[PDB]
């Protein structure tokens, strides 16, 4: 399977976006799955045009974008996007959608086709805090995860394609009390899990639901 | 004169208590210009459908606002969406765990909540207390109960309003548990007063209330 892995530029501030830098320290092969990489501005206005463009120049069996959760404690892959814009900041553009639909005549929310489940147990079983998220947010993460199941709904129907969010590294936290990191490294390994796990097979129905 | 039915749930996950349905008691009976019936739903993904189908079909309701705990969660948070599937950590009171199951094969991927949320959001923090406008309502019966009001008023009451309010665990039920947050019962009911006094049929506010997580 190729794979297009997309990691965020720094926004809010950082000079430093932990998704892009676990990204370029990926294998560029990971068992059978081949890794091209591509790094995404935290911009609501342009990525959906690079990514337009991006498939529309190279053959992607999977879609696989990574990006920072900062506040969370556990590398997380994603289970939904919905169809809304509320950015809590600007992003990198001084841009800052709220309570905006993303697109009029796409479903108000679309799941993640990757096998979440299985990419989480995965995480899990190297040891490493993992767990299926419900909520992408409502920034530029979640925004480029439902783009990406509005084209696999319009456009590109065999393709495969999710989200997963991963904490601060360690040297985005100074000056930040009481908020969870994660080393570098760890990231990697989890996001390297993560992928050894993708297929195009049935998910596996474990009990990683989020029960309150 | 809005009629608004207000829901709480049962304990469950060996719980003694429900701090959802013990703030709900505590609800004054009017709330502004807002009428307040209290109701106490199961903890049970069979059973809720039902009762709030047979509630809905014998009472005229203006909003329905369910209220649970969010065990783990620092903040009162009103729900914006819902989405169409159980997926079930534990089981429930019943013994019953769908996991990775449609909630209605005929509805919407998800609902999105008709009350203004940011205005309940914004309404809590103007207390003092901790809110924050949650994207999602979790996978267990919260978000069920949610999603098949969402799902009633699409198919059935196109004028109902309805919403989820998640709130902290309380500290009885965090004891030997330091790094759980937990909000006192009595702060709970303030910032559930506040939330219902918010609520209207007037546009909501498009406040910066969103989440970059
Ligand atoms: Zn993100
Ligand atoms: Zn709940």
């Amino acid at each position: 399977m190729h794979i297009l892995v997309t990691g965020f530029a720094p926004f809010d501030n950082q000079n430093i976006n932990p998704s892009w830098e676990a990204v370029t320290q990926l294998e560029d092969i990971i068992g059978t799955h081949t890794i091209d990489k591509l790094k995404l501005p935290t911009s609501f206005k342009k990525v959906d045009n690079i990514i337009n463009k991006t498939l529309a120049s190279n053959h992607y069996d999977v879609v696989l974008a990574i990006g920072q959760a900062g506040g969370r404690n556990a590398i997380t892959p994603e289970r939904v996007a919905i169809n809304i814009d509320d950015a809590r900041i600007p992003d990198n553009d001084d841009f800052q959608p709220i309570d905006q639909a993303i697109h009029l005549d796409g479903a108000p929310a679309y799941f993640s086709n990757l096998p979440v489940k299985a990419m989480t147990q995965s995480i899990i079983n190297q040891g490493l805090p993992g767990a299926l998220s419900n909520s992408a947010g409502t920034f530029v993460c979640n925004h480029t995860l439902y783009h990406l199941g509005y084209l696999q709904d319009k456009h590109y129907p065999h393709l495969r394609f999710g989200f997963i969010h991963v904490p601060y590294i360690p040297e985005q936290v100074i000056g930040k009390p009481d908020t969870p990191s994660m080393p570098l490294e760890k990231i990697v390994a989890g996001l390297t899990a993560a992928i050894e796990a993708i297929s195009n097979d049935e998910d596996l129905h474990l009990a990683l639901g989020t029960t309150e």
